[PDB]
């Protein structure tokens, strides 16, 4: 319904936040073995701290099996490796959402991710607050000789917004309205910014799905947002990138065990608010990636701009539709081959094919 929190961008990144000596690195690590060489974005430098992994889709292998095309082409997060700090705070700015790790393993100075949450939720807050009041002055202190309406609105907005933050809440879970949004996308603020819960465990925890902290996270987590909790081991994780894939099947297989990378860097994509849809043929199978809430217009122009500036129509099919029928052949003969206007917000995993001039 209402429009999202964060900023109108096509290169967004994700972060890896979290305390010292938790498994920040690690992961990146992991990460990292896994992502996609940075010579095949010439239009981008790729910092050592900074790497872009493939977005795993069931639905767009099952394309690529159906056309078998010359060119497969998956959509891509960016994950950026940040550091806690001042100069913490820059890094952590730059991205649009925080996969939020946290230790939940015995060490071999205490072991506790509650309390992790509440000193980093805390130290989130408090740095917006030093962000908000600083414009609160700034715009007080212009609406002296201003009688300018929009100087009125933002001041407004920024005593609501400290309200919140000192109530203990994060600008994310507030109940706005469509133009404080705006106002808000504008401040960059990091409570803003969605988190993923990444629960950092042993490699037996992860197997036996048992873990002693993980029902006091989830608990806390109910009542500060409700958001994706992904439970992972990152020794498990590190130790199954370093092998090859029959020996990681074989270990799979053998301990009863599975890795749950796909699953974040999936969560992760959804969480900033990011999807695609496909186009399809003997040509070429691509994933079209593009904001949530997106006009087919919009999304027509990320392929070329003459598809939205002489936009007719987007003639899109869903997954479900051609999988079930078989082919597109097929699925036009059912009548499920639809065509959709100017006004038309595309879904997840709709494949099309737009027409214009
Ligand atoms: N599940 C686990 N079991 C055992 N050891 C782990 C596990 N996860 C992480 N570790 C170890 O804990 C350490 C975590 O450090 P690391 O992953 O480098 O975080 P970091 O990047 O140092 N965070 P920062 O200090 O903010 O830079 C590593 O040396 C790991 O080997
Ligand atoms: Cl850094
Ligand atoms: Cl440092
Ligand atoms: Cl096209
Ligand atoms: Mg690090």
């Amino acid at each position: 319904e209402r429009p999202i929190l964060g900023r109108f961008s096509s290169h967004l990144k994700i972060g890896i936040v979290g305390l010292p000596n938790v498994g920040k690195s690690t992961f990146f690590n992991i990460v990292t073995k896994l992502s996609i060489p940075a010579e095949n974005f010439p239009f981008c430098t790729i910092d050592p701290n900074e790497a872009r992994v493939y977005v795993p889709d069931e639905r767009f292998d099952w394309l690529c099996q159906l056309y078998k095309p010359k060119s497969e082409v998956s959509a891509y997060l960016e994950i950026n490796d940040i550091a806690l700090g001042n100069a913490f705070l820059s890094h952590i700015r730059a991205v649009d959402g925080i996969f939020h790790v946290l230790r939940a393993f015995e060490d071999k100075d205490s072991v506790d991710p509650v309390r992790d949450l509440e000193t980093i939720g805390e130290e989130l807050r408090l740095k917006d607050i030093e962000f908000v009041q600083n414009k609160i002055d700034d715009l007080e202190k212009s609406m002296k000789r201003s009688n300018d309406k929009q100087l009125k609105l933002e001041h407004e907005l920024c005593e609501k917004v400290k309200a919140h933050l000192e109530d203990g809440k994060d600008v994310r879970f507030g109940d706005w309205k469509s133009a404080d949004i705006e106002i808000l996308n504008t401040f960059q603020l990091l409570t803003a910014k969605p988190v993923v819960y990444l629960v950092n465990m042993s490699e037996k925890d992860y197997q036996r799905k048992k873990n002693k902290f993980l029902p006091k996270i989830h608990a806390w987590v109910q009542e500060h947002g409700g958001e994706t909790i992904i439970p992972f081991s990152c020794a498990f994780e590190r130790l199954l990138a370093d092998m090859p894939p029959d020996e990681a099947a074989k270990y799979c297989a053998e301990n009863q065990i599975a890795s749950v990378i796909p699953k974040i860097i999936k969560t992760g994509f959804a969480a900033i608010h990011l999807i695609y849809f496909f186009t399809a043929g003997p040509d070429e199978v691509k994933c079209w990636q593009i904001r949530r809430q997106t006009k087919a217009p919009q999304a027509a122009g990320t392929i070329h701009t003459d598809f939205e500036r002489g936009f007719i129509c987007a003639e899109v099919m869903k997954f479900d539709d051609l999988k079930e029928l078989g082919s597109e052949s097929a699925v036009k003969a059912a009548g499920k081959y639809r065509q959709e206007g100017k006004t038309y917000v595309v879904q997840d995993g709709d494949i099309i094919f737009f027409k214009f001039n």
